[PDB]
């Protein structure tokens, strides 16, 4: 029973940086944070931040 050579070439590196696009570009005010839509950008505090309903069954607040 001979040895098979351990230590090899590493797994694939991040050599791609194409970023995913927002769930929506709809800047509606804070009270309409979801509405009947589910995925909109919240306009509040002199800022904006995208809150979306992920289909898996969650909320996702993103700056």
């Amino acid at each position: 029973m001979s040895r098979m050579d351990n230590t090899e070439l590493p797994h694939p590196k991040e050599i791609d940086n194409e970023t995913l696009l927002p769930a929506a570009e709809r800047r509606v005010n804070s009270q309409a944070l979801l509405g009947p839509d589910g995925k909109v950008i919240i306009d509040h505090n002199g800022q904006e931040y995208l809150l979306r309903k992920t289909q898996a069954g969650k909320l996702l607040l993103t700056k």
